[PDB]
């Protein structure tokens, strides 16, 4: 198992525009388009992401891609923040990727709130952090990716996974 399968599992594969969770205009593996209404403005955003006129609609490979950038842009992301990076660099490689996935989900700054997790996570106390995570928005809306994504910091293993 690693953070692509990882994701895979969790974002699930679309190759039509669709809302999210959140009711955002989606594509692909978790790509998100655009918090706009308007399904145009997404078709737009899409079709600059692409670089062809894609009418809503894309290729496994196109999704691929896009999930590429993505997960790279998402690590990157964690490396530049002077409150994550520490956080991350603490960690073992299991745990890095459940890291990778509250960042590509929530984006570095609402990650960047989690504070006190952030610091519970630092010192290794495992079963707290597990508990602070779960005090959220986060865990409240999306309750069953939240808690594989909390059982993989709180043990270590691919087992939520497995
Ligand atoms: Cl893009
Ligand atoms: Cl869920």
């Amino acid at each position: 198992m690693n953070i692509f399968e990882m994701l895979r599992i969790d974002e699930g594969l679309r190759l039509k525009i669709y809302k999210d969770t959140e009711g955002y205009y989606t594509i692909g593996i978790g790509h998100l388009l655009t918090k706009s209404p308007s399904l145009n403005a997404a078709k737009s955003e899409l079709d600059k992401a692409i670089g062809r006129n894609t009418n809503g609609v894309i290729t496994k490979d196109e999704a691929e891609k896009l999930f590429n950038q993505d997960v790279d842009a998402a690590v990157r992301g964690i490396l530049r923040n002077a409150k994550l990076k520490p956080v991350y660099d603490s960690l073992d490689a299991v745990r890095r990727a459940a890291a990778i996935n509250m960042v590509f989900q929530m984006g570095e700054t609402g990650v960047a709130g989690f504070t006190n997790s952030l610091r519970m996570l630092q010192q290794k106390r495992w079963d707290e952090a597990a508990v602070n995570l779960a005090k959220s928005r986060w865990y409240n809306q999306t309750p069953n990716r939240a808690k594989r994504v909390i059982t993989t910091f709180r043990t270590g293993t691919w087992d939520a996974y497995k």
